């Protein structure tokens, strides 16, 4: 069977993993009140390093149990299309309840019908998680708080929680759905509401969750995001990004990874959802190549394995000036990190089972020079630049004639063709430099040898 294995806390309960390890990444699709997404369309996201789908099954109706109100259930026949569709594509699905325009709201007897009916009927689907509610409170924690806007999501969550334990033994529950979570003061506020949550659940505040998580999502911004996780993470507690958008987030998913979090992105798969297409590079696909990101997939081979050479595999940040020496090229091989003509590294020095070739520089501080540089030749590597604005883009550069670069960033070219002034000598070194404006995040750095006829010691950045 292709069908996947239960997921499971991984060993630093940090998230829920697949059957091989591995985090959960996805896409979203929605049976609210549209069909399900067709089987070819659903496949895409395998070719896009994905290995889940975020499904809102259904949307509450406020005015529930009222003459005329929309019960739960209504999506049954395209919610079972769904869960067979990820079944049969190797696919984990995480199921939800969503809001439609009333996001930051819920209605709890809505909830406990919605799940009475759909624990039991997807506990034994070993690739299904079930997600309590989206977004049930406007606008993050404490739901606790008897001012919380509404109140009683906690005793939602409890009493969900219950009947998903009653029908769904085995099945992995992530819960709260915080949509704004953000710094260590919202990490506290959290745990008010787990703390809640565990004494009645398990009759003990500090309870170790062996099957659930806490889901949030990214409207906090990444950066108070990923304060706010690192702190929940401290307390013991795994979480489990559910729904962010930047297109992909790209600074927060770089966290994510680094933290070791599973996350669903709030782009769609076609051929309809309220926010943007997946499966369009301009939202996806070309935030990731032009970052660098990686990670393994489950299945193809994209996003390509690279990363950093050095600096502890993180990307080098922007303040003061940012040296990144010419020989610390991003790793990931000929075609990937890096274009080489040959593969032997022809100077043998400090990297010799890659193809760039590296020899010891004379110059001040000594070290290393890509040398050997030959037309067509590119050399990347993965950068964060913090603050958005023109910075001078420095090259340590020696060549006996002259010679032609043009650097991009992100895939986009900043500098035009720049050429490079003869220096008279191989390690005769002087340093070109020229203002470039550069966009916020986390991007690729690429020198393109327009000519050969150069060497290259290192690349400096630094606020105009
Ligand atoms: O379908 C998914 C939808 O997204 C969820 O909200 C997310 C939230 O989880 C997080 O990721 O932040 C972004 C939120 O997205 C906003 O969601 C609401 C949406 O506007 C509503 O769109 C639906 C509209 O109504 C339906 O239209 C079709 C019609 O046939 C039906 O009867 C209508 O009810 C509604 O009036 C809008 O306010 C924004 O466009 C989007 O950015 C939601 O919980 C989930 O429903
Ligand atoms: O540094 C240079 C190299 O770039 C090449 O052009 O000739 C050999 C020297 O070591
Ligand atoms: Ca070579
Ligand atoms: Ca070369
Ligand atoms: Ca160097």
């Amino acid at each position: 069977s292709p069908q996947r294995g239960r997921p499971r806390l991984n060993a630093a309960r940090t998230t829920f993993v697949g059957d091989n390890g591995q985090p959960l990444r996805g896409p979203y699709t929605s049976t609210e009140w549209t069909a399900a997404a067709p089987y070819d369309q659903i496949a895409r996201v395998k070719e896009l390093g994905f290995n889940a789908v975020h499904l809102y099954a259904e949307c509450f109706d406020p005015r529930y149990p009222a003459p005329g109100s929309k019960a739960p259930g209504y999506a049954v026949n395209e919610i079972d299309k769904i869960v067979e569709r990820t079944r049969e594509l190797g696919l984990y699905l995480v199921i939800t309840i969503g809001n439609g325009a009333n996001n930051g709201n819920h209605n709890a007897q809505w909830a406990r019908d919605f799940w009475k009916f759909y624990a039991p009927r997807y506990a034994k689907e070993t690739h299904v998680l079930y997600e309590i509610h989206n977004e049930p409170v406007a606008w993050g924690p404490p739901y606790s708080s008897s001012t919380a806007n509404p109140p009683g999501a906690v005793d939602m969550e409890i009493d969900v929680y219950r009947i998903i334990r009653t029908y769904a033994p085995e099945t992995p529950v992530l819960l709260f759905s915080y949509a704004v979570f953000g710094g260590k003061g919202g990490a506290a506020e959290a745990l008010k509401d787990i703390r809640a949550f565990n004494k009645a659940v398990f009759g003990n505040e500090n309870a170790v969750w062996t099957n659930e998580a806490v889901a949030f999502h990214g409207y906090a911004g990444w950066q108070e995001t990923t304060i706010a996780v690192e702190e929940l993470l401290k307390a013991g507690y795994p979480c489990f990004m559910t729904s962010y958008a930047g297109g992909l987030d790209v600074e927060l998913t770089y966290e994510l990874e680094r933290l070791g979090v599973s996350w669903l992105t709030f782009q769609y798969i076609p051929p309809t959802g309220v926010s943007d297409d997946v499966t369009k590079p301009e939202y996806f696909s070309a935030l990731v190549e032009n970052s660098g990101l990686s990670w393994t997939p489950d299945y193809g081979n994209w996003p390509a394995a690279r990363g950093v050479y050095g600096n502890g595999g993180l990307a080098r940040e922007t303040a003061g000036t940012t040296r990144i020496e010419a020989e610390d090229f991003d790793w990931g091989g000929n075609g990937v990190s890096y274009y080489d003509t040959d593969s032997v590294n022809v100077g043998g020095q400090y990297r010799p089972d890659e193809g760039v070739d590296i020899e010891k520089t004379s110059d001040t501080g000594g070290g290393y020079n890509v040398g050997w540089i030959s037309e067509g030749e590119w050399l990347e590597y993965t950068i964060r630049v913090r603050n958005p604005g023109y910075y001078n883009l420095s090259l340590r550069v020696a060549g006996i004639s002259g010679s032609r670069v043009q650097v991009s960033f992100g895939n986009q070219d900043k500098t035009g063709v720049w050429e490079l002034p003869a220096t008279g000598g191989f390690q005769t070194w002087t340093t070109a430099t020229r203002q470039v404006f550069l966009g916020a995040g986390l991007q690729k750095l690429r020198i393109n040898a327009l000519s050969g006829g150069f060497n290259l010691n290192w690349i400096e950045l630094s606020p105009i």
